[PDB]
């Protein structure tokens, strides 16, 4: 193992340019952690937010940009060295080596690239936890996904399709499994949903938030769930009628990934390996990569994101 | 020896204040399949009766358009094929409209017997508030022992009912109300603490008392309390919206804490529920709640009883807001 490793560091808060390839020691690896030498690293929306200083990283985790990687175990703590694995990192993934808690590690699925496997954790944990665990998606139910050409979007669509749901999306999408790709700009998605479904859709996975709040609420069937996952359309909704929530017993909820517990993340790792790994291995479901950048070019990658990946 | 030709019932000159309600005459209803017919001894007065009377809120299509949601009295007609009830039984129930009348239909899965010891008034005081509190606080929100709950309208029929069942089921309980007497009545009913909303900020009080927030809010206010409600919830907490006395349209919804704390915002409404849904509410109350009524651990809070012909005054009283508990009609 080297002395120092290259990591992505910031000159301040910016600004793609605020980022620069710095240098410092290698993480240790304590109780139920593993050390991984990175071959590939995911780039995700929360990373921009941090490079901006806009969002804090949680205080019990690495302050280095992070979340997702794949590569080779190169150390264990109190799985085996040379094992190839990908996982959800509590931050610090934007480095040549990065820890992982044993509850958050997964094997490369058979036949995957480094890049493909590192494209999995952030997006699959998120969809799995919100759309399957919390929302209890099952066969025959109907789902509407905003942000369909997103990393999360494309993952939600494929997995919703694969489990026998009827699928609609806002944003390619039909190719992935949507019954119907819905152009937001020109069609009214509430109107479309009313036309296509009986009395609305059972589940909405929402990355948009405020701007679509009133339309999401109107699109849901009796006993439907709105699961809010991000706030690309703002967090604050103006002059909004609560009443359909009561009238139709809607449930409105949401969750974020980073603050989720050690046990909660491990539970999600388990379902993924049990329920989804088989589909990835059969080629039923695959991640979708827009482009791959060299690790040095991290600035370019961010710039593009306004699934994009980094080669070490 | 048969049944009267015609019936007294409450009717509307038109939509407006208490004073547009007059006592007219119409034919008695006849119990068809899976219905029983009751001769009314006592009728419950409820808020949706005011709004239906003012025209704010129409009754569902498939209900009687006559006012009134609950009642007690005697069975007088058993409709075709109805198992387990007999002309002559003393019973209370939730009515799909109609209860402001000498005779009223009750669907079968919505009948309950008098709890032991109960006169007719106390029996008629149960259905609306009890079905409502059971469905939203227990069935949907799943209140169990150790959890904290905040209840708005501590002093209304549903507030009074809510406080009791919650205390009896081992919750830590908080409640809001509009005066000190009212806050003190809440504590008598089992609120650890009555927040007086006029001169206290119930969100600050909940912060001070719980540190993290409550697990359940049962909310009759809606819009005006939405932001503070959402702020007073703990992680994994559940806001349950049961009426919109503070309006249905909130100016800002900061959606952010819903996502960050994993909150659930939900709601429901009694009248439009199916016959099976109401049935399940009914059985649950008969299993879980009757015994407690039996034992005197929990009882309706009856504020005043009016003679049937004085509905308009019972409505008056309610509009004033001077009450703790239900306002009731005797026939």
């Amino acid at each position: 193992l080297p002395q120092e490793m290259r990591f992505v560091d910031l000159k301040s808060f910016g600004g793609p340019d605020v980022m620069v390839i710095g240098k410092r020691p290698l993480p240790v690896a304590g109780e139920g952690e593993v050390l991984v030498r990175a071959e590939a690293i995911g780039v995700n929306r929360p990373d921009i937010a941090q490079r901006q200083g806009s969002y804090p990283p949680p205080k019990d985790a690495s302050p280095i940009l992070g979340l997702e990687l794949s590569g080779e175990i190169v150390g264990v703590g109190p799985y085996a060295v040379g094992d190839k694995v990908c996982g959800l990192a509590n931050g610090g993934a934007y480095a040549e080596y990065c820890l992982l808690p044993a509850g958050q590690i997964l094997p490369f699925p058979k036949g995957y690239d480094a890049v493909k496997a590192a494209a999995l954790p952030e997006t699959f944990f998120t969809v799995w936890a919100n759309l399957f665990q919390m929302a209890g998606l099952t066969e025959g139910e109907s789902v509407l996904i905003h942000g369909g050409t997103s990393g999360i979007g494309t993952t939600a669509i494929q997995l919703a399709r694969a489990f026998g749901a009827e699928v609609y999306a806002t944003a390619a999408c039909e190719r992935l499994g949507a019954k119907r790709g819905i152009n937001y700009r020109s069609e009214d998605f509430a109107a479309v949903i009313k036309a296509e479904t009986g009395q609305g859709v059972d589940i909405i996975l929402d990355m948009i938030g405020a701007a679509y709040f009133e339309r999401n609420i109107a699109s849901l069937a009796k006993d439907g769930c709105l699961s809010i996952i991000a706030f690309l359309g703002g967090a604050v909704a103006e002059k909004v009628n609560l009443s359909p929530i009561m009238v139709k017993r809607l449930t409105v909820t949401g969750s974020t990934m980073r603050p989720r517990t050690a046990e909660e993340k491990r539970a999600i790792r388990d379902d993924l390996l049990s329920e989804v790994w088989p589909l990835l291995e059969a080629g039923t479901v695959a991640p979708v990569i827009h482009k791959v950048f060299a690790f040095e070019d991290v600035a370019d990658a961010h710039r593009l994101l306004e699934k994009v990946m980094l080669t070490v």
